[PDB]
C-alpha cells in the first residue's frame, strides 16, 4: 500500500529518473532523501521535497562522504529503510581509446558504491527485519562491466539476507520512447510491502525490446 | 490500482493461486471470471465470487469450450481486459516411460492453450487500446518444455503487440499465493503499462 | 576428435546447415544417416553421403514413420549415438493472422518431434552409457514458442540423464547466409564438438553462434 | 584444429585448470606461457611447458608488471594471439563482514585485470585480423559482482570487435581437462564465429 513510517535514501535524485522517483515514494507517505554530486543540486532536491524529505550532497565514491551522509539522516530522520541507487555515470570509449581512469571511474562509481551503500544500511535493516535495495541500471565495456557486476550482486546478496526481511533488486530502463514515471511505479512497487517474496530479481521497464 | 470497469479472466480459479489472484481483483475493482474443469468446481468459485463475477466451468484443450464461455462473458459481462492464464497441470514421468498422451496432454494444456486463448481475447484489446495477458508458469521434461514455450512465445507477442496499449508477462513463483497474486496484480494494473514481455519471479532469493 | 565406429542421424539434411552438419560428419568417420521428408530428398542424400551413409525420408510428426526409418537404421547400420534435430520449419503469421493448424504444425514439427526422436533412441544410448542429442535452434510466435520450448526441453532431460554419459544440447545460429552471423559450415563445427568426446560434461547448453551480431 | 603459428598467454598456470589448459594448448602446436604470482612458480611452469613455452611471473593487478611481462614475450617469442584469463582469486564474507580491502581486491584482480591485459593484447590482434580472449569465471558478493562483469565486458567487447576477426568468450566451469577442451575449441579455427558467449562445463546443474 503506502509507505508511512519509511525512510528512503535515493542517490542522485536530481532529476529525471531519480527524482521521479523521489517524488513517487513522497505521495505514498515515505520520507525522502534524495541526493546530488554538488550542494547547489542539493538544495533543488531539498525545494522540491520540502518538509516531506530533504537534500544532501553525496560522493558516492568516497567512503568519508558516504558515513557523513548517512549519519545526517541517522541524526535528523532515523534508519534508512529504502535504498535506491541510481548515481550512475557513463564515460564511452572504445576499449583501446578507453582509459585506467575512465575504466575505475565507472566501476567506483557504478559498482563499489553499491557494495558500499548495501553494507551501510544493512545493519539497520537487519535489526529492523526489513530492508528495501534498489539499484537503477540503464565503446561502452566499462558501463557494461558495472551494469553487470550491480545484477550479480544484488542476486548473490539477495540470497544472502533472504531470511532477514531484505529483498534485493534492478531496475532496468529503456533509456514508444520510455518514461521517468513509469520507472518510479517500478521502483515503488518493489519498494513496497506487496514485494515481500521478490528478490534477486531484474524488472525490465523497455515496452518489450 | 483500481481496476474500475475492467472484466478479468482467470484461467483455474478454484483455489490457491488462482483464486488469491481472482480475490485479490475483485478486492481492487475488477469484474473477475474464475474458471474449473468441473461445473462443480465453478459454482464453488462463483460462491466467493458473489456479486463481483461469476464462476465457469472451461476446458482450455477444448475449442469449443473456449468460444462458448468467451461467448457467455461477452453476453453477460463484456470483452475479457485481463486475461490470466493459470489452467496448467502435471504428468510427470522419465522420458522413456513417459507417453505420447502424457507429453501431449500438457504442451495443449500447458501451451497450447495460452495461444488459443490469447487470441481469442487480442482482438478486442487492440479495438480498446488496451490489454493485459500474464502466465502463471511454476522427469518432467514435458512440463519443462510447456514451460519455457509460454516464456517465448509471450515474449514474442509482447513484441507483437507492444505499441498496441497490451502487454504479454509471466509470473514464475517458486512454487504465498497471495504474494503471487500481488505480483499479477501489478502487471494488469496501469502501473505495468510499459513492462511487457517480462518473466517476474516471486521467490524470495 | 573422430567418429568413426558411430551413427549420426541427422533429420532435415537436404541442405544448408543440416547437410553441412552431415557432410562435416563424414569426414570425421562417422555413418550419417541424413532425413528428407520427401523420397527425391533422400536420394539426394545418399548421392552426396556415398558409402559413407544413406539418405531416408522422415516425417517427424508421424510416430509410425518415426519408427519405421529408425528400425531401418538398426537393421541396416545399428544404433544411433548421436541425434541431431534440425527438421524444424517456419509457418510465420502475427498471432491474430495465425490459424490453429499453423500454430500446432510448428509445436510438432519443431518440439513433439525432438521428444518422440529423442524417447525413441534414449534406451539404446543409456544401454551404452552414450548419447548425443543436439537440436538445432535459430510475427513468429509459434516459431519462438517452440524453440523456447525445445531450450527447455534439452535443459531438464540433460539433467535427467546426465550421469548416463549423454548430453542434450542446443545450438542457437544466428540466421545464417543461404559482419556475417556464420555459414553452414560454422554451425556444422559447433555441432561437431558438442557431438565429440571433449564435449561429455557440456550437457543442458545453448550454444550461440551468432559471433557477437 | 591444431595451434601451429600461435602463442597463447594462460595467466595462472601453476595448477589445475590453468596447468591443464596450457597442457593442452602445447599438445595441439601453440607456444605457450603461462604465468605465476610467484618466480618459484613460473620456474615450475616453465619446467613442465619444456621447449614448447616459457613461464614468467605476473601481477594481474600491477599496470607495470603487465606492461614488462608482454614486453618479454614480444621480444622472445612475439604477439600474443590467444589469451586465456584465469588470475582470479577469492576473499569470502558476508556482506557486513566484509572489508573495503578484501571487495576491492576482488575487483582489481578478477574484472579489472581482464579489462587491463585485453586492451594490452587488442592492437597486434586487430592487426593480425585474429584474436581469441577467453576468461575462466566458475557470502560471494564481491567475486560474484567480478564474475558477471566479466561477461558483461566479454559480451560488449566482443560485440565491439567482433569483424575484426576476434572472439571474446567466457568459459564458466562448475576434470580440469575438460575445462581446457572447451577452451582449446574457442581458441580454435572452429569457433572463430563464436563470440560473447558463456560456455558452461557443469553437466546441467
Amino acid at each position: 500500500m503506502s509507505f508511512e513510517g519509511k525512510i528512503a535514501l535515493v542517490t542522485g535524485a536530481s532529476r529525471g529518473i531519480g527524482r521521479a522517483i523521489a517524488e513517487l515514494l513522497v505521495e505514498r507517505g515515505a520520507c525522502v532523501i534524495g541526493t546530488a554530486t554538488s550542494e547547489k543540486g542539493a538544495e533543488a532536491i531539498s525545494a522540491y521535497l520540502g518538509e516531506n524529505g530533504k537534500g544532501l550532497m553525496l560522493n558516492v565514491v568516497d567512503p568519508t562522504s558516504i558515513d557523513t551522509v548517512l549519519a545526517t539522516i541517522r541524526a535528523e530522520f532515523g534508519e534508512v529503510d529504502i535504498l535506491v541507487n541510481n548515481a550512475g555515470i557513463t564515460r564511452d570509449n572504445l576499449l583501446m581509446r578507453m582509459k585506467d581512469d575512465e575504466w575505475q571511474d565507472i566501476i567506483d562509481t557504478n559498482l563499489t558504491s553499491v557494495f558500499r551503500l548495501s553494507k551501510a544500511v544493512m545493519r539497520a535493516m537487519m535489526k529492523k527485519r526489513f530492508g528495501r535495495i534498489i539499484t537503477i541500471g540503464s565503446g561502452q565495456v566499462n558501463y557494461a562491466a558495472a551494469k553487470a557486476g550491480v545484477i550479480g550482486f544484488s542476486k548473490s546478496l539477495a540470497r544472502e539476507v533472504a531470511s532477514r526481511g531484505i529483498t534485493v533488486n534492478v531496475v532496468a530502463p529503456g533509456f514508444r520512447l520510455g518514461d521517468a514515471k513509469e520507472i518510479a511505479s517500478a521502483v515503488a512497487f518493489l519498494a513496497s510491502d506487496e514485494a515481500s517474496y521478490i528478490s534477486g530479481e531484474t524488472l525490465h521497464v523497455n515496452g518489450g525490446m
